[PDB]
């Protein structure tokens, strides 16, 4: 299979934050997504545990219960930037977060994620996650929302 | 601190499946977990995939969104089955499924878990995650719940 790569990726609180796409994809439960037909591309956020993590993921291990909005801009640029929220969901190649995005034609793109912690308010799976933190098996705390941007050239699939 | 066995992991349905339990712990959010000083152990469902996983996961990754159903019975004794359900969390040796647990004093438990599919009805975090379905990254359906059952002998902590 192959991928496409948006920019290259960038190491904060201890993660791997990669921005990748790929064709539409069609995902269980149906009608949650665009319509593959009606999309570009399927863009996804690489999320995996650098070495010493310190909220205790190995290393190379998927990040899960986070929550992630995108912004994509076409520089520049007529048209209103191009937003949504990501779902996490498992492929062929593992769990990702990703979304079906219909883009505004061929061009340069400005794309910024906010990433938001198990614990934060706003993200809808922090009802469903802990953290350990007694001492003898306990981690640091969570990372604070955060965002990272890159720019890509997209000329189409 | 030692992390105490009930019995052997089992695999199914391309997972390993283990039970583990250790001393109480403590999680943030707080007010979720059984207090520790209120418990005995902290139960927990160790899942990760197998070689060949077939719903996407690379072999040894954590199994996520999943949700657990605990029932552990004092072996021919006196006393009600204790159940409860797991909380997804995190720890310094990674992420898990677990809960706090007050036993009924040492002697031989039964420990069975219910696995439920990130699909299932039953599953919170079904809105939450999803699975690639078209034929270039898609994945097989998921498993359907099940359970996997244990004995082990506690004799304190």
């Amino acid at each position: 299979m192959l991928e496409y790569p948006i920019g290259t990726p960038q190491n904060l609180a201890g993660m791997e934050i990669a921005a990748v796409y790929l064709q539409p994809i069609d995902m269980e439960p149906e009608g949650h997504m665009r319509k593959a037909s009606e999309s570009d591309i399927h863009i996804e956020a690489d999320i995996h545990a650098l070495s010493n993590n310190p909220n205790g993921y190995p290393e190379g291990f998927w990040v899960p219960f986070l929550f992630i909005k995108y912004e994509i801009t076409k520089v520049g640029g007529s048209g209103a930037p191009i937003t949504g929220d990501m779902m996490a969901m498992v492929a062929s190649d593992g769990p990702h977060y990703g979304d079906n995005v219909k883009l505004q034609g061929p061009g340069k793109y400005k794309v910024k994620y906010t990433i938001y912690p198990p614990n934060a308010k706003e993200n809808p799976m922090s009802p469903y996650y802990g953290r350990h933190t007694d001492r003898e098996t306990g981690v640091r705390p969570w990372f604070k929302t955060f965002s990272v941007e890159w720019d890509f050239t997209y000329a189409g699939i």
